[PDB]
């Protein structure tokens, strides 16, 4: 049964996930491996996420460093697992998104797959989003088909919910097509605030949020954002959720304590998920939570509250650690590419139809 | 007998070349197609070849336009030839280079291969240079292996010379492995000068050059470069000596290219019976005169004489490179590129 590596750096950017799966009758996780990303690499990536000078050269240099790190992680994992590269059929590389502009019909992942193949000695499948975009799609999210393969059940209406930077839900309804969409903010505003305020990369354990007090007025002005009304195919904020967007809202209201702002941001995520989810699937029996936000104890409470009809739990309860779900999916996408099975869900992305996603860079 | 399309921007960025080959026991050219490149697109590509603002967004939009054009040409060619896309195994896409810095270990060719796959319904193999550069190579030139496969001969010592911007040669000597290097400027300076002077893209048939007179003081100053190439570099050399007629500089520029070719080529392959010229410089009658004289003991002619039109050489090589990818055969000559060893070049974007 073939083995794959999945390689990603998400939108949180503290490091690189590497997973090893076996794709037999089902997808089995064999091993996991996390590397820290140097702070400099994280900032240089974030410096490419907004328009700037000399981007071609800058991106090429950044991408060399990102690939070097990935290959390093792959080497460490294989050695530690007593495995040779020849035991791995392919790497599925998510790359690093520096610009996602589906409305301008483009998405940009860097991560020089050719150099990744050179360094690793393993075939690499990368560049998964662009075929979806070329076919009129949003290029995202790409995890629903994997989610469906993992948790596709006729006996239960399930929502698979990834809380990364942004929140995306896969709606698995018995006797129906797979639906899904980015619900909006996950950790990203909470990351942005504690970063601006104190220089921390994220709010660990949602602790600083926990200390604060939700501001019902500010929350109402955030949830007032028209974005939430937008339905159907949607990816990574139809209103780019950022700190300039937040600060604009803050000034209008009275001066609030930072901790309260953090508590409000937490409630915003909880609320926007609940309502974007139940609106599309009121029948939801189970919410399977993955991504970093699955660790946020407070956030996980509020989801359970706001969705009383559904059982809300980490994917750990269904035998898949939440930290590794996205990487496992990119390993799976490498499999789908090699088998010429469709990677996208056209009803999720809004593409014209099913497509083979990715490109093969052979070792 | 698989069939492949080869795609690339043409000479002087005035259009796109598309070729259809059959890869049997040898490479056969079935058909050729040329599409003009809009002036906007040409200038927008050139505006990305130097560092500037908002490149990632600008490059995304330019490559959408470039891929739309390529696909338009593919469609035109296939209908005109009464062929289905299902008859073509793959497109080999050269893409469009906007930045080539092997010194900094990168090379950047745009051309959204997935969009091309989407629009043509044909598998695309692209991004040929990056694996060679990943392996410590220069990522160029990639045609030596093709030239060997095409015009390899046991009896004749050949030089296959491509005169694009720069003049790269493939030295085909019986019994020996293929060699290659850049002989200095091809059309790059001659295009740059008439562009600066008159806003023309190129000097057609080297007519303007042929109206002028060579300047020794300049020619010698130019040939004194330790390489033995751009507009500022030329104007620096111009400013030393006194005012000179534009046609004479253009004449001088033409001779610089001829001499650097003649001298470098004969230096590396003294026993050169035949020089097979291809690319845009092949149609520079004036330059082809001088080359014949400055290499008197060799037969100097375009690849037309040996069965393949000089215009389509490069496109045919990229179709060939799609073949090498799918067969998992090496596409580089690591002795020419400086790569660590043989590598399969490119990446497959399936329809
Ligand atoms: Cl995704
Ligand atoms: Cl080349």
């Amino acid at each position: 049964m073939p083995r794959y590596l999945g390689l990603m750096s998400g939108t949180s950017l503290d490091g690189m996930d590497i997973v090893l799966i076996e794709q037999g009758d089902r997808t089995t996780l064999l091993a996991s491996h996390y590397l820290p990303m140097p702070a400099g690499l994280r900032e240089d990536i974030l410096a490419l996420c907004v328009p700037g000078p000399d981007e071609i050269a800058r991106a090429a240099e950044v991408e060399q460093r990102w690939v070097a790190l990935a290959a390093q992680g792959v080497r460490e994992l294989l050695l530690q697992q007593q495995m040779s590269p020849d035991e791995v059929r392919a790497i599925g590389s998510h790359g690093q998104t520096i610009r996602h502009e589906p409305a301008r019909h483009f998405t940009v992942q860097i991560g020089n797959p050719a150099l990744l193949a050179e360094l690793t000695g393993i075939d690499v499948v990368a560049d998964f989003r662009r075929r979806d975009v070329a076919a009129g799609g949003q290029g995202a999210p790409l995890v629903p088909a994997f989610h469906q393969a993992l948790f596709g059940d006729d006996d239960t209406s399930r929502a698979v919910l990834n809380i990364g930077g942004f929140s995306n839900v896969s709606l698995l309804s018995p006797g129906k097509p797979v639906r899904g969409f980015d619900c909006g903010p996950g950790n990203v505003l909470m990351d942005a605030w504690i970063h601006h305020q104190r220089g921390e990369h994220f709010d660990r354990d949602g602790a600083w949020a926990a200390s604060g007090q939700v501001n019902h007025a500010l929350l109402a002005s955030l949830l007032a954002d028209e974005f939430f009304a937008a339905r159907g195919p949607k990816s990574t904020g139809r209103e780019r959720f950022n700190l300039p967007w937040l600060q604009e809202h803050l000034a209008r209201h009275p001066a609030l304590p930072a901790a309260d702002i953090q508590a409000t941001l937490l409630e915003l995520s909880a609320r926007s998920i609940s309502e974007s989810l139940l609106d599309a699937q009121p029948d939801c029996e189970e919410v399977l939570v993955c991504g970093g936000g699955a660790f946020n104890t407070a956030l996980m409470k509020r989801l359970a509250m706001l969705m009383p009809e559904a059982r809300v739990a980490s994917t750990d309860e269904y035998g898949i650690p939440p930290a590794w779900m996205e990487g496992m999916a990119f390993a799976w996408l490498a499999h789908r590419f090699l088998e010429r099975l469709p990677g996208n869900c056209p009803d999720v992305t809004g593409a014209l139809g099913p497509r083979t996603l990715g490109a093969l860079y052979p070792a």
